[PDB]
């Protein structure tokens, strides 16, 4: 038996967790500034409350109750949420752990308890207005995270449907040809296509005008010629996709972020899920976040069989997480893991209790202060304390320092010292410091 | 149907949250306060790391795998973690949740300070950051009784020991607040030194004390490490908090919205839409309603079962004159401004 965490998770370490929070910040400054509730549900629900997902779940004991497995997604506990409460509309985020009992990495990329952060708007409202809503959050999150350019691609589930039938796909080969189309952002049509004809047996006819129309991709100008299309122009499914793509466009066009997006007709995921739009989000490469409309999910649990209209993101924080803290070793730099503002330090041999004095004074002033818990400690390691925390400041008590009613307070970085009095010490700190 | 939060654990609806915030928020600024550093562990451990009353804990089945159990403790992974790393000094808190059998599911927040060290000066920072904690969450007021396991038992050095920590107490001004008792002793088997809990003037608020043998158990040389820490009851405050919120008349607000873009004529969402992200892309939390054409008393509704203070109203002559109307949901005043203003008069009234 040895000491670790269990197969396929990990502790966050003081480093990982002032990365980490810095990530959370930006991400929930963000929901907020768009006046976003937040609820949170418990990390296991009733065992059955599940049913009808991949069966990569824990599943609790029996130990005296009735049976119960831990959350493998957030939406599930949402879907009970707003039936628990009989709610036709929300818009909240919620940002916890999800588990499912999958083979870890070794890579890396995955793990059994990672993060998941999703933000969504439920209920009965007009077109696209909250769709495009969803979008220039993910501009505003992904910018200000400081982690490189990147672009969302953008597509809708019915110009899914409708292409494939009129370009003739079997509905029962239907699905395993997206998952083969979208991989066209990482391999090439070339591959695609011959991985497909060796797989699918599709008709080489059928996989070469799917071909036609996968490997377009581009603004507005796009869906505007795919509505000239004549045989996808009397298509109903695609007709509507494209139509709520335009208006969708104008609307980002309003938001500032009519740039930042490609309509791109090879992005085909979540379709046990999504019913209208579908948002990915890439680096400039790999998925950085997600999110889409899914209306006939979130009712699924109301007793007349109510639909309620949903839609919303996901951000790949795990993804985020591992660029910021190797953007943070590429200075080689020492994150801080506090917050700790001044050490209150001395050289004489006998002043112990005169600094736990102005401590809680510096305490009680909500200043972040600190001391070694040691009765006579040497100027030297108290300095070394500091320039490995990262600490800004020292106040160093003397007896002939004491004596005048002042403190010294010297920057550990620039080395200076100055005389300040204690009633000046705590306003100099305040402004030695945000 | 029967749709069931399982049986111990409850969900936190938005005005839950609000109050977990708040009370999270004075909890952590204290923390951090005293230089703390944070870490988090995974949900479950291994069923033999949570070992030696004790099979009220929740294990997992059988996967085809290891035999796994859901963390009953904050302070067993703290002592895992640094056997782990092999680390003989640290300050941390911690807060996550725990998951008895027996609410079940609930919080926990442990703040912890581990090493060798001069006496008691851990031992009453602990004690001073409590008393720092549960004045800022302005819960009423409280008191602290004090013990020593080794007193209870060499009953000599306990007596020293507290004899040593209340002077620390009286640097802090903490002295007064807290008081000596010898019947307190639970819970007394992990604990080798000095004993509290928090009780509030009109509970289990806030308990802990020092514990060295918490961290020799995982480490296989058997170096023992001393440990001192604590951890609140935040569950009880939060519904104290709240209890004091509702007797306080005032709204709790779920969003933080400031402003809201509203409009009473019709065609005018588009321009409607633009100003929105304005006022987003200068970092002011604003809002807009998802209709083509509302109607200016169903928004002002909104506004008002809300708590958002500011109306932003947009008419082809506000539109026309560079001017913006900004309304004031509560005194229900009129101002109009350039637009160019507008980010700044928002914000000066925020």
């Amino acid at each position: 038996f040895v000491l670790k965490t269990p197969k396929g998770t990990r502790d966050y370490s003081p480093r990982q967790m002032a990365v980490r929070e810095k990530v959370f910040d930006v991400i929930i400054r963000c929901f907020k500034r768009h006046g976003a509730e937040v609820i949170d549900t418990p990390v296991f629900e009733l065992k059955e409350t599940l049913m009808g997902k991949s069966k990569l779940i824990y599943d609790l004991k029996d130990q005296g109750g009735e049976l119960l497995s831990l959350r493998y997604d957030l939406t599930v506990p949402f879907a009970r949420y707003l039936a628990m409460n009989k709610l036709t509309n929300i818009k909240r985020y919620h940002i916890a752990k999800v588990y499912r009992r999958d083979n870890p990495a070794m890579t890396r990329g995955r793990y059994r308890e990672f993060y998941q952060c999703d933000f969504d708007i439920a209920g009965n409202f007009d077109p696209m207005i909250p769709d495009a809503e969803c979008l220039k959050i993910m501009c505003e999150i992904l910018s200000s995270l400081q982690i490189g350019d990147f672009l969302v691609k953008v597509n809708d589930r019915r110009i899914l449907d409708g292409m494939f039938a009129i370009c003739g796909v079997s509905d029962s080969k239907f699905r395993t040809i997206c998952s083969s189309v979208d991989k066209l952002d990482k391999v090439s049509w070339e591959e695609v296509k011959n991985e497909m004809v060796g797989e699918k047996g599709l008709a080489p006819e059928v996989a070469d005008r799917i071909g036609d129309y996968v490997q377009q991709h581009g603004g507005v100008s796009l869906v505007e010629q795919l509505l000239q299309d004549p045989k996808l122009s009397q298509n109903k499914q695609a007709l509507e996709g494209l139509g709520d793509l335009k208006l969708l466009f104008e609307y980002l066009t309003l938001f500032g972020i009519d740039d930042k997006i490609s309509f791109d007709l090879s992005l085909a995921r979540g379709l046990d899920y999504y019913t209208g739009v579908i948002y990915e989000a890439v680096l400039l490469v790999g998925s950085v976040a997600a999110g889409g409309r899914y209306d006939g999910l979130v009712g699924m649990f109301d007793p007349k069989g109510r639909k309620v209209p949903c839609v919303g993101l996901s951000i790949g924080v795990e993804r985020i997480f591992s660029i910021v803290e190797q953007r943070l070793e590429a200075l080689e730099e020492k994150i801080r893991t506090t917050e700790t503002q001044v050490l209150v330090a001395s050289a004489q041999k006998k002043l112990l209790e005169e600094r736990l004095k102005l401590v809680s004074e510096l305490w009680d002033a909500g200043i972040k202060a600190e001391l070694l818990y040691k009765k006579n400690p040497k100027l030297l390691n108290q300095l070394q304390y500091c320039e490995e925390a990262g600490i800004p400041l020292v106040a160093i008590i003397g007896e002939q320092e004491l004596k005048d009613g002042v403190i010294k307070l010297r920057s550990v970085t620039s080395r200076e010292e100055v005389d300040v009095r204690r009633e000046d010490l705590v306003e100099e700190i305040k402004r030695r410091t945000g």
